[PDB]
This record gives C-alpha cells, structure tokens and sequence, in this order.
C-alpha cells in the first residue's frame, strides 16, 4: 500500500518550515478518493506540547474520511494513546517513548493490542554498519539497534513498524527478510515516482509519502499504480 501523509501545526499543513494551507481535510479526502487505504498524520503541535494535542482537529479529520488513519506526534502516556483512539484514529504511532521506556510501552501492547500501535524508529547506520535507533534527527544514537528494539517487542505481538533512514533499498530488504511476521513501513527518501518503484519487491508492506505529493511530483493514483505494478 501507499500511505499518504500530512504534518499538522495548529491546523496548518506544513513541510519541514514551508506552509501549504489551512485546509487539511479536502486534501485527505482526495487522497482517499484516489484509492489510498490508509492515511498518516503527524501532530507537530502535540509533539511540542502534549497539553496542546490537536484532538479536536483529529476527530474532525478522521470523521471526514472513510479509511483508517494512523496518528503520531510526541505520544508519551497511556492516556495519550487512549485519547487518540477515542477520537477515532485507527493506529497510534509511537517513536521516542518506545525507545525510552520499552517496558512501559510493552504494557500498552497488552492493553490496546498490536493492531492499534505502530512502532516508529528513526535509524542511522553508524560507521560500524549497525542500524542505530535515535529518538530524533537532532539527537545522538540511543545505544540500541533496530534488531534489539524490534526483538524487545516481538514477545508482546509487535506487528507494525515504521522505519525512517535519517543517516538504502538494502536496509529494507534486510530487515523485512529477517522479520517476515512484521509489516514494515518505509518513510522518507521519496523524491519522485521511481523511488516507489525501487521499493517494490523489497518486502516493505507500506510506503509513506508526504512532500512529493504536496509538491506535485505525482498523484496518489499514479503512486498506487506504480506500487501495484
Ligand atoms: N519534526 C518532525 O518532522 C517529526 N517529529 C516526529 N516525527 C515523526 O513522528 C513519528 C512519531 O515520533 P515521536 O513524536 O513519537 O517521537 C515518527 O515517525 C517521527 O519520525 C516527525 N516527522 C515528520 N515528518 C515525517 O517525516 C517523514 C517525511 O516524509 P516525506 O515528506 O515524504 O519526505 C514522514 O514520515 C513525515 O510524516
């Protein structure tokens, strides 16, 4: 599947900061109209300040489309997860907290179930060739590999992993083969339609596409047609 994505700040569509308007819902609806089966939202406001998580906007956006939406952005507590699910999102995306407090997040897998959670890992390949997990592009490696972290969560049913390279096709070929029971999502690196063709057959289950759609390089419809071949 293709997974079209938007980043939101105070109701505004942005790309990291370029502004793309205050009307996210017509965009999402047209992404769905073209055949998308899943949408992806990052709440940058909420990531910066969990008091200001855009629950009301997200409720509206989810109600306005007919496909599952996965939503992340500084999810830190059990309460955050439950509030997003209650507002109707299909899956909550968890990056930083999943690296920081794995035993606590394993509890969340037990409470909400693996179908409701996506583990998001920022990865950079270090000089030693190791796929290191980092909590963001602005901070050093955490001293845990992709493999270690994935294997920490497998005993509680881990199913969905979102993997971004922030240091390439080879990466995804390798991790998808090693964990065939996990559905990996690629994120970043899509500059034109050929980057999508390049991911076909790697074993990646979902391709997240953000900026390229906003900049008009191709449509969701063309991306799906290339993806499905
Ligand atoms: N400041 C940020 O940019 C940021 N902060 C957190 N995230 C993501 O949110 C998720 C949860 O992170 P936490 O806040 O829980 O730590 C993770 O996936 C992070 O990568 C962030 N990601 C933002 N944009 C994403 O980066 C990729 C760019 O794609 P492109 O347009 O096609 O080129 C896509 O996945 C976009 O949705």
């Amino acid at each position: 599947m293709i997974i079209p994505a938007l980043n939101l700040i105070d109701g505004t569509v942005v790309r990291l900061q370029r502004d793309y308007g205050n009307d996210p819902l017509p965009r999402l609806q047209d992404y769905a109209a073209q055949g998308a089966g899943v949408l992806h939202l990052v709440d940058l406001t909420g990531a910066k300040d969990p008091a200001k998580r855009q629950i009301p906007l997200i409720k509206t956006l989810v109600a306005g489309v007919n496909v599952p939406v996965q939503v992340g952005g500084g999810v830190r507590t059990e309460e955050d997860v439950a509030a997003l699910l209650k507002a109707g999102v299909a899956r909550v995306v968890i990056g930083s907290t999943a690296v920081k407090s794995p035993d606590v997040v394993k509890g969340w897998f037990e409470r909400f179930g693996a179908q409701a959670l996506v583990l998001a890992l920022d990865v950079r390949i270090d000089e030693h060739g190791t796929k290191q997990v980092a909590v963001s592009g602005w901070q050093e490696n955490s001293g845990v590999s992709l493999e270690q972290l994935v294997e920490t969560y497998l005993p509680v049913g881990l199913k969905h992993v979102l993997c971004t390279d922030i240091s390439n096709v080879s990466l995804y070929e390798e991790v998808c083969a090693r964990y065939p029971q996990i559905a990996f999502q690629s994120s970043g690196g899509i500059g034109d339609i050929d980057d999508i063709a390049a991911l076909r057959g790697t074993g990646v289950r979902g391709v997240i596409v953000g900026r390229a759609l906003l900049e008009g390089k191709f449509t969701v419809k063309e991306a799906i047609q290339c993806w499905q071949n």
